[PDB]
């Protein structure tokens, strides 16, 4: 019989790798130094043979899908205007606002990837010929409650197309090979939310790994943005939590906790 | 003769490829079109071409660098607590406080990767071999005085080795190994500061590239850490207005007003 700090200890240095199945009757320290053992050798063996971060590692896996697909990468900023999110139409007496990681008066940290490059499409547009095409990976920030699905700081892609080739069709067809290529299987349903209208959410069991839009939609008026397009937003951190079986999405996250879902506190 | 206000939009719209060397007689409209030409013509190149954001495609590279010779890529948090930067030497009375950017009453964003590794080095030094070698490349913030060489959000490579092979020898061997692959001539001036002492600087003419340190330093206590080792910080626009001849810094930076340098300004 475990304590609920024994548990939750044995949890944490417990991997998907390792056989979850019975009740040991060894005495918890046994069990604490087999479980650090394996989580040594899980790390010594990423530090002999690969030495990449799986968070990274899929972010330029996926840049590279995108670029390779005549997508343009962008980089923008992870500050970004209040301003930009009241113009999404989410102003302070919503309660989304209150997710949204303040700094200083005017700025924050962006929840989202949409207004930035609401501006590149509109930007680009007076340059790059049709369609346009372009996507972002990064940082995103969004107050949460504790949870095994949720961080505060996460990792975004955000792709979309603007002009011809702007159907539901050609956006659920990218979707499609886009899974397909990080091997992940998936269903979609339609849903909505209140800033982009009518969504196709796409799910892997009860699990949202993305959110996808067909526009135009009237917020595009606010942006300069007049064209066609399509886009879907996809969190990585949830990407990897179904490539790896991760059960809390804090295995998968930015973290001095964990890395590529090991524990990194080994200590007895 | 034109305004300053003209100037400035000739100037945002002129890039190291064009040739700088007459005032021509052309009234400014004329002026105008013809960089308008060429900038769009930049980007419809790298949109046909390569569509990879310099910023990124520099943090692929050294990732790449790093991790083929035998260090850990990291992936650690943006969002830190203050304390953490309390226990770098930094507390509230201090100059240098002033320049972080505070988020809630308890964290920041990073001003600097060194923390978040001296955590990481000492939980990995619970499970590595000798010598134990990692780095991370990602944002780090900086309230700073508006200059051509600083940026407020700006993007940070910091390796480090611990263990043996911690000499001044090895670490200046590293730097030089590492930018002459990014075909960048440099040379190391004796300098300090006050957080880790004495420090070599990476120079390009006036230009700090990168402080790097020899440790043991007694900082380290502060950390859990007792081995020596060395590091460098790196950062990655600077590394990028040298390598494009950038004049200023935000041409290589996040942002909504330039891509790969190229103004994204393209209306009249
Ligand atoms: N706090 C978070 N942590 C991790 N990933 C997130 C978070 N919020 C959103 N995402 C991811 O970003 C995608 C697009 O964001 P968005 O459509 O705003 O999410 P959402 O509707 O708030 N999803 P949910 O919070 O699961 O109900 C989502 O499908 C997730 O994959
Ligand atoms: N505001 C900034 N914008 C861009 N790069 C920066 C900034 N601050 C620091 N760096 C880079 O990060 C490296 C390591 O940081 P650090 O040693 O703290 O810089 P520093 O001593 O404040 N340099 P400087 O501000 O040029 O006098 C520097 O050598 C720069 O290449
Ligand atoms: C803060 C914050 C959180 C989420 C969003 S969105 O618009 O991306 N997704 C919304 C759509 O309305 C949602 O799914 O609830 C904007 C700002
Ligand atoms: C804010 C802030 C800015 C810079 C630093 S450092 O320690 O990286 N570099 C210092 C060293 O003391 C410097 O060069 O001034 C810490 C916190
Ligand atoms: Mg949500
Ligand atoms: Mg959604
Ligand atoms: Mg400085
Ligand atoms: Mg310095």
């Amino acid at each position: 019989a475990l304590t609920k700090s024994q548990t939750d200890r044995l949890e944490v240095l417990l991997n998907p790798k390792d056989e979850i199945s019975l009740n040991s009757g060894k005495p918890f320290r046994e069990l604490e130094s087999e479980l650090l053992s394996r989580r040594k050798k899980d790390l010594q063996q990423i530090y002999a043979e690969e030495r990449e971060n799986y968070l990274g590692k899929l972010e330029r896996e996926i840049t590279r899908f995108f670029v390779d697909r005549g997508f343009l990468e962008i980089k923008s900023p992870i500050l970004i205007p209040l301003e930009y999110i009241e113009r999404m139409g989410i102003d302070n007496d919503t309660e989304l606002s209150k997710q949204i990681f303040r700094v200083d008066k005017n700025f924050c940290l962006r929840p989202m990837l949409a207004p930035n490059l609401a501006n590149y499409l509109r930007k680009l547009d007076r340059a790059l010929p049709d369609p346009i095409k372009i996507f972002e990976i990064g940082p995103c920030y969004r107050k949460e409650s504790d949870g095994k699905e949720h961080l505060e700081e996460f990792t975004m892609l955000n792709f979309c197309q603007m002009g011809s080739g702007c159907t539901r069709e050609n956006l659920e067809s990218i979707i499609t090979d886009f899974l397909n290529h990080l091997g992940i299987d998936f269903k979609i349903v339609g849903d909505s939310c209140m800033v982009f209208g009518d969504t196709l959410d796409v799910m892997h069991g009860d699990l949202e790994l993305s959110s996808a839009v067909v526009g135009p939609i009237p917020l595009d008026r606010e942006w300069g943005i007049d064209k066609p397009w399509i886009g879907a937003g996809f969190g990585l951190e949830r990407l990897l939590k179904v490539k790896h079986d991760f059960k809390n999405i804090k295995r998968a996250a930015r973290s001095e906790s964990y890395y590529n879902g090991i524990s990194t506190n080994l200590h007895h």
